């Protein structure tokens, strides 16, 4: 099950911030 970095980046540019994958979930972080 991967944890699509790529879709993630997106979902934290909506708040303005970079998208992280740790410990298998996507997270954003200022």
């Amino acid at each position: 099950a991967f944890c699509n970095l790529r879709r993630c980046e997106l979902s934290c540019r909506s708040l303005g911030l970079l998208g992280k994958c740790i410990g298998e979930e996507c997270k954003c972080v200022y």
